[PDB]
């Protein structure tokens, strides 16, 4: 049961919601996921944040449909991969294991998946004592990086 934040080009909100919400309802139906779009913290925001809640199966479908819908609506193209920024919140206790001794873990993640993976250093944990990992990649890359991070996280629970 994960939660993920996906930043999409602001001009794509319409496409992602649909006429009278048709598409977003259609997209959660298809993914079985909570899919809320946050209002902008700021008037002229560049991106808008999609918040997606559900288990990995649902994350995969929902995220895939978002990347995919952006391709369709030609916000990227045509010989251009959709790259999106994605945040996941993680136990502030565990985030050091994600970087690894000498940043060798996060290094390998990027090598394996080709996603940029950043743990902004020294952040200030939220209410639930979590910090963010940033992931920028094409679809398959960001999912692979996610799965692996969640792997790492599971281990720390030992």
């Amino acid at each position: 049961q994960e939660m993920v934040q996906v930043f999409i080009p602001a001009q794509a909100v319409g496409a992602i919601i649909g006429k009278k919400g048709q598409h977003i309802k259609q997209l959660s139906r298809f993914a079985s996921a909570s899919i809320k779009i946050a209002p902008p913290e700021t008037p002229d925001s560049k991106v808008r944040m999609v918040i997606i809640t559900g288990p990995p199966e649902a994350q995969f479908k929902a995220q895939g449909r978002i990347y995919g819908k952006l391709k369709e609506e030609n916000f990227f193209g045509p010989k251009e991969e959709v790259k999106l920024e994605t945040h996941i919140r993680v136990p502030a206790s565990a985030a050091g294991r994600v970087i690894g001794k000498g940043g060798k873990t996060v290094n390998e993640l990027q090598n394996l998946t080709a996603a940029e993976v950043v743990v902004p250093r020294d952040q200030t944990p939220d209410e639930n004592d979590q910090v963010i990992v940033k992931i920028i990649g094409h679809f398959y890359a960001s999912q692979m990086a996610q799965r692996k991070i969640r792997d790492i996280l599971a281990q720390v629970k030992q």
